[PDB]
């Protein structure tokens, strides 16, 4: 258990960070034109 | 239990806040140049 909680302290903080990257990764990387192209894109196929 | 839930009302709100600081602390403190230095940094060692 000297490394087994350090498994869970390393399992969390690589799945937790990947979860938090998923919540926030839309922010990094004109956003009315970036939207209005995609709103035009999706409605055009239907 | 007059203080024991106030333990848990103080345990949460110091671990919850430290969790929420972890989600949001990347925002505070040029971010194309701040990235492109680190993308150059990591690829250069490999
Ligand atoms: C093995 C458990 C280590 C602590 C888990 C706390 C993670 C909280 C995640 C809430 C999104
Ligand atoms: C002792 C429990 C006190 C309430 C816990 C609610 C915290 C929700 C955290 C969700 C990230
Ligand atoms: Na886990
Ligand atoms: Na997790
Ligand atoms: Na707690
Ligand atoms: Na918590």
């Amino acid at each position: 258990t000297i490394p087994l909680v350090c498994i869970y302290m390393l399992s969390t903080n690589i799945l937790l960070v990947n979860l938090l990257v998923a919540m926030f990764g839309y922010t990094v990387g004109n956003n009315d034109q970036v939207w209005k192209f995609q709103r035009f894109f999706l409605v055009q196929e239907y």
